[PDB]
């Protein structure tokens, strides 16, 4: 997943995947 509750300005490793 990207966003976990609310990350707009945040992509972590594994977003669109």
């Amino acid at each position: 997943k990207c966003t976990s509750d609310q990350d707009e300005q945040f992509i972590p490793k594994g977003c669109s995947k």
